[PDB]
């Protein structure tokens, strides 16, 4: 009804409307503006929405994807929005600029985007000084359930991959409470991820993130076998399924879909899940995972979960449904969960497989 009304009206007409007036990074640009400043309406998230994972409670599962708050200036109204937790960055250590402009391509016939950033970053200092000024604040969330992510990356120009990512864990790891490192052979894979590790052990007790990894779909089967090995030999917290894909799947009908970069959107959805189904597998059901890729429903969320998610984010959905989306996906996840028999969320993860 009422939030129905709601989810229509910014579906059916006021992002295609403000979309339309609008370059798709200005689009970005403005949102991250009216984000970071609350301008928002507010879904009372249930019990059977709650996840306990990575050494945290998280509020209910659905977070907001890395990508739209590079730089950390929006944590709050993106909590605001309703999202059980929230993942800044990619932040790279010294600021860079990213690609030349245009860099961002809106698809929506296919409801998708192509994006070449190329990791623009105000860089770790900026975005440290930007979590400092609200750390207190940030605990009080954390411990009410709402935990914050960083991802973490490198400079276009770096020697040194791992050091790097290294810079990353030593001055955000104490302000995060998971750290995310993005991976496009075995042996450089275990070098970069015992040093990320090396680093995390070294925080003190209180300030010490859980490490994640998080990968493209558009691993082979080789590299998915090595990630998996890795991942559980070393100890690594989870797992983050998946990132963009520099595929084109048969059937894009956007005029930009031949824009080099990242496809994000419906049409990376099916093959996002099918990773998470396979990572499961290759971990044992061992190694936590964050779902990712195309969903913008309860019913594309419960498949990632069924499929061995703990957790799941969106970001394209956003730019098509706007603030609304977080609220319908929670809703329509808690009634399919109660129409297939699940007591909550943590009973559903990696149901397919059992
Ligand atoms: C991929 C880059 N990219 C694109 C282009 O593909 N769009 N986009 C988003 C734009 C918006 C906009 C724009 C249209 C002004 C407003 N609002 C919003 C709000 F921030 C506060 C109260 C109302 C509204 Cl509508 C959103 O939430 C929102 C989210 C997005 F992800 C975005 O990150
Ligand atoms: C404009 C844009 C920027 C992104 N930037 C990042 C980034 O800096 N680091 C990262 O790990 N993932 C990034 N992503 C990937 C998302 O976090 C997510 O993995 C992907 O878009 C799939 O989810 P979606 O289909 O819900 O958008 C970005 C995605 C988009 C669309
Ligand atoms: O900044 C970007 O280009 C970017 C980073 C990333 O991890 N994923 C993506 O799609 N784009």
């Amino acid at each position: 009804a009422m939030a129905t009304g709601d989810e229509r009206f910014y579906a059916e007409h006021l992002m295609p409307t403000l979309q339309g007036l609008l370059d798709p990074e200005s689009a970005h640009r403005l949102a991250v503006r009216f984000t970071s400043l609350g301008l928002l309406p507010r879904f009372q998230d249930s019990d059977m929405l709650e996840v306990r994972v990575l050494g945290h409670k998280f509020r209910n599962p659905v977070g907001i994807a890395a990508g739209f708050d590079k730089h950390g200036e929006a944590v709050d109204g993106l909590y605001k929005m309703g999202f059980g937790f929230v993942e800044i960055g990619s932040v790279t250590p010294k600021p860079q600029e990213g690609n030349p402009r245009p860099r961002v391509f809106r698809l929506p016939e296919d409801q998708a985007v192509i994006n070449r950033y190329g990791f623009n970053s105000h860089g770790l200092s900026v975005v440290e000084h930007r979590l400092r000024a609200r750390q207190q604040k940030q605990a009080k969330l954390t411990e009410d359930g709402l935990p914050l992510g960083v991802n973490l990356g490198k400079n276009k120009t770096s020697v040194d991959a791992a050091e790097d990512y290294a810079e990353g864990v030593r001055v955000l790891g104490p302000l995060a409470d998971y750290l995310v490192v993005n991976v496009s052979g075995k042996a450089e894979l275990r070098r970069l991820l015992t040093k990320v590790l090396q680093e995390r052990d070294g925080l003190r007790r209180v300030h010490r993130p859980a490490v994640l990894v998080k990968i493209a779909p558009d691993l082979t089967s080789q590299d998915k076998e090595d990630i998996a090995s890795v991942v559980k030999e070393l100890g690594i917290d989870g797992l983050i399924v998946t990132n963009t894909t520099v595929s084109r799947p048969a059937g894009l009908q956007g005029a930009l879909r031949s824009e080099t970069g990242g496809l994000s959107g419906k049409p990376l959805r099916d093959l996002s899940t099918q990773t998470i189904r396979e990572m499961y597998a290759l971990t044992q059901g061992r190694v936590p995972i964050i779902g990712v890729g195309g969903v913008s429903s309860g019913q594309d969320a419960l498949e990632k979960i069924r499929a061995g998610a703990s957790l799941v984010q969106l970001y394209t959905a956003l730019t098509f449904w706007g603030p609304p989306v977080v609220g319908k996906v929670k809703r329509e996840l808690e009634a399919l969960l109660k129409e297939q028999g699940f007591g909550g969320v943590t009973d559903a993860i990696g149901a397919d497989h059992r």
